[PDB]
């Protein structure tokens, strides 16, 4: 199971990575 | 411990799911 | 390995925590 769990953690890390970039884009677009 | 760790991973997956939707809403609202 | 995996999960939890706050800021700034 542990390798799969490491898989799942990495899938979450990747989703977070992309979300962080999208948030940054929104932050810039709402900024003055 | 492993079942609890799977729990925690799922709690993070769920938080990511909701954040992704909220980010999408912000993206649309900042869009032209 | 399990302690390290718990580490990694917590690093993701922390990234999510900060992203949630930033999303909230963007939500308020796009709000009427
Ligand atoms: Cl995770
Ligand atoms: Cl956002």
């Amino acid at each position: 199971r542990m390798k799969q769990l490491e898989d799942k953690i990495e899938e979450n890390t990747s989703k977070i990575y992309h979300n962080t970039n999208e948030i940054a884009r929104n932050t810039k677009l709402v900024g003055e």
